[PDB]
């Protein structure tokens, strides 16, 4: 058919924009197209992804690129037997490992904690994504491993579960401030929620990095222009996507790209974190 | 083929995300798909759009949705004779008017000026998009018509031409501050550049709305979470897209949607504008 299908949970956020751009790019390079699909309807986030991916498979896309933290591992196996030419981004796929392209989130969380701790912060707080998102769980695991090495118990750290969205981050920041739990450093599971945190703090006169140091995750390109410029853990999303899509193109169209799966995660130091 | 093609100059910005979402939505509703294409390569923005649209037409999409402010009117006519089943968003198409779905940008600019003027601002400044973008020219025209009604000459207002991007807005704000031109109120052609302006002002201790009142355009959903919450001119992008795509679906697949082309533009008052 000359088309590869692509599922993303939403078109918003520079993170998903990056995935869309790179997929379109690699396909254009081989003179082929991309059909995009996102969650629609009144079903649950999970079922919305199942229906969307099945909709792509039904169109007979030569290959399907999939990213979703709402799908359960068992769903990945089902979708894969329905269409063996698939690649999964940001999550593992044990039945067929190289069909999975995922950065080192454990290391990512570790760096977030180290940034804060190295700046003298001992009382920290966290606003995360859904507890059922594996990319989030490993992100937090790494964060708390680093905290443990410094004598800080996971159980003593205020943690608000959220959904990675702008409104979710805003509500989570409010819930945190309302709890009265003390904290001088805040870790947000993604830049989107971090920006909303900066929004609330500004509304209440809570200075950043003055009174609170905030660090995000992803290093989406909305961060450099946050107020103040958002310090964020840099995830190699463009590179992993480029390689995930190239791997798929090899299987589908006979290209011979060399595939790389290891990229470093670093911290983009800006102005939201201070001593 | 059961596919409609869609060209957007970029996947970034909630404005384009809205267009992508609504297009995907209306097509899913009729059990069909969308192939997306954006500008790629080292050609000029204009030629990148010409090549991308021709790439969609070459795949024999049943219909093609196109939005670009880099294309010249003559390009719209050429692309249209290559594929008569096309719809154009955010710009006019004189040869075939109902193939064009565009909000009232003149009125939009007018409201931006009135908001500022009604808040007592007499010394204003503007950061616009490219002068060659028709949606921008009418936006500015309306802005300056309102200023003229208040005894303010277009020629006395600092105007920095930019490109609608985050980095462009940042650079334009810097150029403005460096010029030393006085101003207490700033109008940004789009929320993206407005957010970058808020970024610069925060870096220099220039309070908003304290020292400078800032108003954006689009009312993209990144505005409510800007710091401070960005007051913006609300453009009915979701509605026009929904109707533009429905109109196209009628012509392509036999649906019988009633089509509406008139939606009001209003101002979303938040916290970036004060007396």
């Amino acid at each position: 058919l000359g088309i590869i299908g692509l599922f993303v949970p939403t078109f918003f956020g520079s993170y998903y924009g990056t995935i869309l751009k790179q997929t379109d790019l690699e396909l254009r390079a081989v003179h082929r197209h991309v059909v995009v699909a996102t969650g629609c309807g009144e079903s649950t986030p999970r079922e919305q992804a199942l229906e969307a991916v099945r909709f792509l498979i039904g169109r007979d896309c030569d290959g399907v690129v999939v990213i979703s933290h709402d799908l359960h591992d068992e769903d990945l196996d089902e979708l894969h037997r329905m269409h063996p030419k698939m690649v999964f981004l940001n999550r593992a796929f044990d039945a067929l490992p190289d069909a999975s392209f995922c950065p080192d989130h454990r290391r990512g969380g570790e760096l977030a904690a180290a940034t804060l701790i190295e700046h003298g912060h001992r009382k920290l707080a966290v606003i995360s994504g859904p507890f059922t998102a594996s990319d989030n769980v490993e992100r937090l695991d790494g964060f708390f491993d680093e905290l443990a090495r410094h004598g800080i118990a996971r159980d003593s750290v205020p943690l608000i579960e959220s959904d990675f969205s702008p409104e979710g981050g805003y509500a989570a920041t409010c819930q945190l401030l309302e709890s009265k739990a003390p904290f001088t450093g805040l870790f947000c599971a993604n830049d989107t929620m971090a920006v909303s945190a900066l929004a609330r703090f500004q509304q209440l006169g809570i200075s950043v990095p003055g009174d609170v140091s905030v660090i995000g995750y992803d290093d989406d390109y909305s961060a450099a222009y946050a107020a103040p410029a958002l310090t964020s853990v840099h995830i190699p999303t463009a590179e992993l996507t480029q390689n995930a899509v190239r791997w798929l193109i090899n299987q589908c169209y006979g290209t011979k790209w060399e595939i790389f799966r290891e990229f470093p995660v670093t911290v983009s130091m800006r102005a939201s974190v201070a001593r």
